[PDB]
């Protein structure tokens, strides 16, 4: 019963660093970050599938989505469960979506020819299914749009330095880019679930570095906040 | 209500040949099959020609191994999960056999493909949570009340698969077969399996040896079926 947003966005456009800025002096708020530490070894419940999805895709692709959606769906669901839900004015944060997963990041390497059409067939089955009693409560009531040119975001790539994506080219994060205003602004993005269609939309630039100029973001968040 | 049952077996031992003998018996019973027919042709899921992750999973093991397992058990939970649903559920007696479990998934198909080399450790690795967790969450709606083991020599399953006629599978050795018969005894019959759900060494196993041709002489068989279902 609490407000369920996802922070959405690009390729090091700063996702993982506002959810830092949010994670502090906010005791109603919590955040999840996707787990892209726990893409890198793989072991029990190491080997790293993000570096093996970057490095043969049209191999390794639909193995690592679904391990990736997955990994989202067990530590978004684990969260609420315990953590503060006794807290009175409570917000979750969700590193990604569950969406953004399947018709952003899958359908871009399907289309990219990383996914075999019966990969994709498969993914989708697999999908639209993990997201009907698992993703029942998981529900969304707003999203968080970290809008950043794809331009910036290929110099935050490298400022960041991690190696796996270091060899992304700009036309990759072009070709995500648009997926993304055609999903958040534009919204001619068609989804199987109906709801998503309705929530609300915080677009946020994030071009401008925001690392000590964060003070206003969070002003239009809790803004953004009220309405819900 | 209803009692749940694997019919289990080697590759074409005789489980939907015996499953349908079981189906038209009685009206207060009722089989799922395993779904072989949504391998074949990989469809959207749609009510009111997609390619065959079987003959592929087959043809190159190294890459459709866990792509296929992974498939191949969603269908069957889901399946399943499905007939408990279903209108027979308010009937006196009313049992379920299921074509399969989803613990012969991963440990015999999954688990032999990795002994086998042709899924990797972290392909097994994420296979193996995945299942878990997965089987775990919404768990109680599952467990099997009982087994039905159909005893082949893989000689009779390669005899069987050659009658059968799927040419994906025409190819099988008796190495592969060999392999997965020993799988089966020994968590089926020597029971020395140990397996993560730990209710299964609690549930009652009926052994029947289908290397005799039964599609005529069934009739001996059946009452055995009838005197273990009585004992659950
Ligand atoms: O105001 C900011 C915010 C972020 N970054 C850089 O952006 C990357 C961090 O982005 P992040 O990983 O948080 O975003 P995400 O990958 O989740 O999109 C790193 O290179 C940071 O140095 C920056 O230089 N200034
Ligand atoms: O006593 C028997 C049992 C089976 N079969 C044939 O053997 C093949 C494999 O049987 P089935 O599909 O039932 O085996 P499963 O794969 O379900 O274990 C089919 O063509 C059956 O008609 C047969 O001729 N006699
Ligand atoms: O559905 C997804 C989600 C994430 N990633 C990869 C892209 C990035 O290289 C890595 C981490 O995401 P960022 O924080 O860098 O966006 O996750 C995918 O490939 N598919
Ligand atoms: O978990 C499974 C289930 C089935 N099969 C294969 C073996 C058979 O060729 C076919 C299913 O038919 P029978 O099991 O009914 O023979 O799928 C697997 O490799 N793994
Ligand atoms: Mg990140
Ligand atoms: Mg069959």
């Amino acid at each position: 019963r609490i407000k369920k947003i996802s922070i959405e966005g690009n390729i090091a456009a700063g996702k993982s660093t506002f959810v830092n800025i949010l994670k502090q002096l906010s005791e109603d708020w919590e955040v999840v970050p996707e787990p892209v530490a726990r893409w890198s070894n793989v072991q029990s419940t190491g080997g790293n599938v993000l570096q093996m999805m970057y490095e043969k895709p049209e191999r390794w692709s639909f193995t690592f989505q679904t391990y990736a959606c997955l990994s989202r769906i067990r530590a978004q669901l684990a969260s609420l469960n315990g953590k503060l839900k006794d807290a009175e004015k409570p917000v979750l944060f969700f590193e990604r979506s569950v969406y953004s997963d399947r018709y952003i990041f899958a359908s871009n390497l399907y289309e990219s020819e990383c996914m075999n059409e019966t990969e994709w067939t498969i993914y989708q089955d697999w999908h639209d299914w993990m997201n009907n009693q698992f993703g029942q409560s998981l529900e969304l009531d707003g999203i968080i749009y970290l809008q950043a040119t794809p331009e910036t975001c290929l110099h935050r790539i490298y400022l960041r330095g991690r190696n796996e994506e270091q060899g992304i080219p700009l036309e990759y994060l072009e070709k995500l880019h648009y997926k993304h205003e055609s999903w958040l602004l534009h919204r001619t993005l068609k989804t199987n679930f109906d709801y998503l269609q309705e929530v609300p939309i915080l677009t946020l630039d994030v071009n401008e570095d925001f690392k000590d100029k964060y003070e206003s973001l969070v002003e239009k968040v809790k803004e953004f906040l009220s309405t819900l």
